[PDB]
């Protein structure tokens, strides 16, 4: 299977599925730029920063392989707004579950402003490798 892709937004600073790449720029400067539609309207994002494979869901049956210290795509739900966005696991409590789902709570510390929230392996995607 071939690589997917998704990209960060100046907006909100949250990652959005990539669908396609149209065209790409040079700045001034020398950063790379690429323009990007996404799934599901359309940006300019640096390609070194902003630009990364897509995370990818974790199965119940393979909860074991997220540790702390770990990078996360995390759902971040809110008032309305629900962003995917970053965070990094501080602590594990590991329940009792079988492959069906997992009730394992991880406690993560959100980049963009460091607030902390609990959450399910359901609103989490590792990244590759
Ligand atoms: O590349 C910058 C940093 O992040 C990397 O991940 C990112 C990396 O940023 C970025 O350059 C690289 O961009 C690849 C973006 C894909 C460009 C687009 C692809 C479809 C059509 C061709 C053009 O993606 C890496 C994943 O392949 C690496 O994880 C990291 O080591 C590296 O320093
Ligand atoms: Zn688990």
């Amino acid at each position: 299977a071939d690589l997917a892709f998704e990209a960060k937004s100046a907006r909100d600073y949250a990652w959005y599925d990539v669908s396609s790449f149209l065209t790409y720029r040079v700045l001034r400067t020398g950063e790379l730029e690429v323009r990007v539609r996404f799934s599901g309207h359309d940006e300019w994002v640096n390609v070194k920063t902003s630009v990364r494979e897509r995370s990818i869901p974790v199965e119940p049956s393979e909860c074991g392989r997220v540790n702390v210290g770990d990078l996360l795509l995390c759902f971040q739900e809110r008032e309305d707004q629900a962003l995917y966005c970053d965070g990094h696991v501080l602590n594990i409590k590991r329940g009792i579950h079988d492959h069906a789902r997992c009730n394992c709570v991880f406690l993560v510390r959100y980049e963009l402003d460091n607030t902390e929230e609990s959450l399910g392996l359901e609103r989490i995607c590792r990244r590759p490798e």
